[PDB]
DNA sequence: CGTTGCGGCAAAGTTATGGGTAAAGTCACACGTAGTCACCATAATGAAATAAGATCACTACTGGGCAGTACCAGACTCGAACTGATG
């Protein structure tokens, strides 16, 4: 919720295209109790350049 | 005393013993005495042998695991489509 509202101005399509993951997985991560894969987690972290 | 036998006294006589001195005997110098088996215990090896030890080979007995098979879901991911806000 923080990262989408920080640089993606509350949108998921830009974030999904930036990280390449389909938007369905983005919605699953951001809305339900679905834990993103570790590779996906730290790829998002690298996109944010934060540990 | 007058005579006769007996006994003491003190040289005198006879044996014995440890010394000295000339003189008849005595005997080694003659190449020669050391020299040679017999003897049985102890060290001392070197060989004979060990008594056990070392390993091979076989026979039988008994633990016991690996490549592979199989199901029942839970959970994340995402084609494919639905549907609402918008410039």
């Amino acid at each position: 919720n923080i990262v989408i509202d920080k640089v993606a101005e509350n949108n998921a399509a830009a974030f999904s295209r930036l990280i390449g993951v389909p938007k369905n997985s983005l919605w699953m991560w951001q809305s339900t109790k679905t834990l993103p894969e570790l590779n996906t987690l730290l790829k998002i972290c690298y996109e944010l350049e934060i540990s």
